[PDB]
């Protein structure tokens, strides 16, 4: 056990222990790894290359700005990955390629402005997908095809539209967060999550500290009008950006 930290079972405790960095002497055998709501700048290539047995990682509340490559390709095990409130700027090629079983991946509260082309294609089990709070101008590519999707937040992003069919594959979804968004409601291409919202008045969210089901709350940048109330005619193609 690092002598910050307490220890139990397979259960490593290192949250709120204002740590600047990842303490040495983590069991091999850990199962669940809390480092977060401390000061760790940096995570070095390899410092989980040893902890082949983890399922669930807490690196959130952090101040974390990049993650070097392969840094959790060791962890197949994973089913819980959560990185929300950080730094983070960009994320590298590949850097949840190999974390086949992860089941929540936790990206709110960063820097992000997009994400690598492939980012999501091996997270073929995933079932909540958080990444409010940050800055992204597209529905990352691969979204589509993470069809046992529970949990989809986007919320207070800068989306400004859906690309056409995006969600139509995501049958079990429950909760959808799209508030606090950019919607461009002037542009045609807003139509498709206009009737996408239309049909799934049920699993839109809003948040006032928990989950509630508001379809409203995707609203028209501007007018701050409902954009399940948008008419197609009161669009155009000419109009996008
Ligand atoms: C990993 C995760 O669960 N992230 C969500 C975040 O979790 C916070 C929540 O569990 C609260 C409950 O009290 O505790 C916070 O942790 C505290 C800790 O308990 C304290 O002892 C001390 O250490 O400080 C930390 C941090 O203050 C957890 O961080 O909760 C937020 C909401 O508050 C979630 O973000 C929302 O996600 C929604 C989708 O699920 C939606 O997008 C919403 O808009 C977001 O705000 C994190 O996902």
């Amino acid at each position: 056990c690092p002598s910050q930290c307490s220890c139990s079972g397979t259960t490593v405790n290192c949250k709120s222990k204002s740590l600047a960095s990842v303490p040495a002497g983590i069991p091999t055998t850990t199962r669940v790894l809390y480092l977060n709501d401390n000061q760790i700048t940096k995570l070095e290539p390899g410092v989980f290359d040893r902890l082949v047995n983890l399922q669930t990682l807490w690196l959130n509340n952090n101040q974390l700005t990049s993650l070097p490559a392969g840094l959790f390709d060791s962890l197949t095990q994973l089913t819980i990955l959560a990185l929300d409130s950080n730094q983070l700027q960009a994320l590298p090629v590949g850097v949840f390629g190999r974390l086949v079983d992860l089941q929540q991946l936790y990206l709110g509260s960063n820097q992000l402005s997009a994400l690598p082309s492939a980012v999501f294609d091996r997270l073929v089990h995933l079932k909540e997908l958080l990444m409010c709070c940050n800055k992204l101008t597209e529905l990352p590519r691969g979204i589509e095809r993470l069809t046992h999707l529970t949990h989809l937040a986007l919320d207070q992003n800068q989306l400004k539209s859906i690309p056409h069919g995006a969600f139509d594959r995501l049958s079990s979804l429950t909760h959808a967060y799209l508030f606090g968004n950019p919607w461009d409601c002037e542009c045609r291409d807003i139509m498709y999550l206009r009737n996408w919202v239309a049909d799934h008045t049920s699993i839109v969210m809003r948040w006032d500290g928990k989950a509630v089901n508001d379809p409203d709350s995707a609203k028209c940048a501007g007018t701050n009008t409902p954009v399940r109330a948008v008419t197609e005619a009161s669009t155009s193609p000419s109009k996008c950006p």
